[PDB]
């Protein structure tokens, strides 16, 4: 019902957001030549055995998310108030929700046209079958697909979108953080900021969209365990780890 102006450290701290954000995603994806070269072997058959043989699309794709992880790092170390978090629990929150604010900053990438994640031309589009032959299963493909979709379908204002990304970075239910309370305070208010906004670009749907964004980031936990269970598998493949780089094999080891 009532929609309260947004006060001035929530102004702030939007601006403080999408600075942070337009400074640490490229939106022309102009530093992809960069990464080591996308190679696509022929799987149509999506062969596991053969998919892991070749993990042909790992290096590529490690290269994208370890420069996406320090753009992520970026990100976090602008989010007001994270910098008043111990170095330890820094980190702890940067490992844990590296790979959810991964998937969903990508959905600026993602496509509905067709199910996508263009980033300019063919060389660097990637489909479901991209995935599968970085060593990837449809177990996590699809509903990470159906994830972008109904993420895409919320119509997220950049600062509503922002806002979402920083608080799934400052989680205080995150295994290993040592002050919850102070993470949770910081949260707070970055929630309250976001219900704010909502309410004062949207009027009362505000309640739905709100409900939404949280169940988007529950939706996340469960894709961040499955990456786990999958990286696991991929981790026990012989000579994987030249395929990734140091920080990923940190962050998911
Ligand atoms: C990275 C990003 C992008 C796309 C994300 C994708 C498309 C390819 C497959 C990935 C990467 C999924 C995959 C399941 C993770 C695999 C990771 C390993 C191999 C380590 O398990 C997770 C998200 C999926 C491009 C762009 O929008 C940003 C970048 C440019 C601004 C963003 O930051």
């Amino acid at each position: 019902s009532l929609r309260p102006k947004l006060s001035e450290e929530q102004q702030r701290i939007i601006a403080i957001l999408l600075d942070a954000h337009h400074k640490t995603y490229d939106p022309t994806y102009s530093d992809f030549c960069q990464f080591r070269p996308p190679v696509r072997v022929n799987d149509g058959g999506g062969s596991v055995t053969l998919e892991l043989s070749q993990l042909s699309m790992l290096p590529h794709l490690a290269d994208l998310v370890s420069y996406s992880i320090q753009k992520v790092i970026g990100f976090a170390k602008m989010i007001p108030g994270f910098r008043d978090l111990t170095s330890e629990d820094q980190i702890v929150l940067l490992k844990s929700s590296a790979i959810e604010v991964i998937m969903l900053r990508s959905n600026e990438s993602f496509t509905m046209d067709d199910m996508s994640w263009t980033c300019g031309n063919q060389d660097y589009k990637y489909r479901v079958s991209d995935v599968t032959k970085a060593g990837h299963s449809l177990e996590l493909i699809e509903p990470l697909i159906k994830f972008q979709v109904g993420l895409k379908k919320l119509n997220l204002h950049e600062e509503e979108h922002v806002l979402l990304m920083a608080i799934c970075i400052v989680s205080p239910d995150r295994p290993g953080v040592q002050d919850a309370a102070l993470i949770e305070a910081i949260q707070d208010r970055l929630s309250n900021t976001l219900q704010t906004y909502i309410r004062c670009r949207h009027p009362p749907g505000s309640h739905l969209l709100y409900a939404k964004m949280i169940q988007k980031l529950a939706d996340l936990r469960s894709l961040n365990e499955e990456h786990s269970k999958q990286y696991r598998c991929l981790s026990f493949q012989p000579e994987c780890s030249m395929k990734l780089t140091p920080l990923v094999l940190e962050v998911f080891g």
